[PDB]
């Protein structure tokens, strides 16, 4: 049973909201639907993608709900689906919208080591999420339109992020880092947030797999990024839940009351395992592990509804650090956020993992 199509059909039929703001998770979900278009060759999937993005992309290429001057790295992620649409349809408005997003990169603020700040409102901060939204989009953009020298910038951002956010003990990477060490959530020694959040690691491993894929084969930092991906996978396999074969919201604290197996991070990790094996970044010996983990996603997180469609359950709706609610990154904080079903932050990665599983 091909869950990529079944889930795509479920998303469309259940009319999951993908149009209420310029949300990174909406492009992510559409990126999953685009894989279903690719293999089915069924225009209804492409048409759904087009119709969804018509909310945002005006004929003149301006983007509803986007403001460049906010310098929000999340706002770049939806450029990835725009690349796909431009390649598929050749429509100029998508290219103009892409030019507008690329202009953000010109002056988006950077840390002392030249990594994009997560947002203007988060000065001096690197969050793992941003590597997927920003650096990874930038890589896809450069592959299509850019100058190859720009890949050096992108790879440097991955390398510096691993240097600053990695825990030497576990090999896992913390959710966020404040170079200025001024945020109350940031460790006075290291600037790091307190915990390993499942979805944050998921963002980083997806970002690695998707970025390495578009690098020139001879790129000077290609092996370094592959090594980082292997190291992340090693670290994640150490904390995989033995019974379920999936991952917890707070990755290394599975025995702690309140923690839970979380669908979006688990799906992202399974996608990266599968894609990493397919492209040769990870050893072929991991194939059965990856397959078993995929089946674990279905077992733990998928339920059939009476109409024969499916729900994806147990998705952390949102998490972050600081901000108006002064989010402190404690265990209690990560457990406090909503757990929801049929949320695009989980749906997209589940579609993508399904596509990779089916391809294997």
């Amino acid at each position: 049973q091909k869950y990529s199509k079944l889930m795509a059909d479920s998303i469309i039929a259940k009319n999951i909201t993908l149009t209420d703001h310029w949300g990174y998770e909406y492009g992510l979900t559409l990126d999953g639907i685009a894989k279903v278009y690719e293999w089915t060759k069924d225009k209804k999937y492409l048409d759904f993608i087009i119709k969804t993005m018509d909310t945002f992309i005006n004929e003149d290429g301006t983007i509803n709900g986007y403001k460049l001057e906010e310098y929000n790295i999340d706002h770049l992620n939806n450029g990835k689906i725009l690349i796909t649409l431009f390649k598929e349809t050749g429509k100029e408005k998508y290219r103009k919208a892409l030019i507008n997003l690329r202009k953000q990169i010109d002056n988006h603020p950077r840390t002392k080591e030249n990594v994009f700040w997560h947002k203007n409102i988060y000065p001096h901060q690197i969050w793992l999420d941003g590597l997927y939204m920003g650096a990874t989009f930038y890589a896809k953009y450069v592959k299509e339109f850019g100058e190859e020298k720009e890949f050096d910038d992108i790879t440097h951002q991955f390398i510096i992020t691993e240097k600053n956010l990695k825990d030497n003990k576990t090999g896992l990477l913390y959710h966020a880092y404040d170079e200025s060490k001024t945020e109350p959530w940031s460790n006075s020694e290291t600037g790091l947030s307190p915990h390993f959040w499942g979805r944050a690691m998921g963002w980083y491993v997806m970002a690695l797999a998707d970025t390495i894929e578009v690098l020139p084969k001879n790129h000077k930092d290609r092996n370094a990024l592959i090594k980082i991906l292997n190291n992340c996978v090693t670290a994640l396999l150490k904390v995989q839940d033995n019974a379920s074969k999936v991952w917890y919201q707070v990755l290394d604290e599975g025995e702690r009351k309140g923690n839970y197996l979380e669908a979006s991070g688990s799906s992202m990790i399974v996608y990266a395992l599968l894609k990493g094996v397919r492209l040769g970044y990870l050893p072929e010996s991991l194939k059965e592990t990856a397959k078993e983990a995929y089946k674990g996603l279905i077992n733990e997180f998928i339920l059939e509804t009476k109409d024969g469609l499916i729900n994806l359950n147990k998705i952390c709706y949102v998490a972050g650090l600081g901000g108006k609610d002064k989010r402190d990154g404690s265990f209690a904080y990560y457990i406090s956020e909503p757990i929801v079903s049929n949320e695009p932050k989980g749906l997209g990665p589940f579609l993508l993992a399904s596509y990779e599983y089916e391809t294997l």
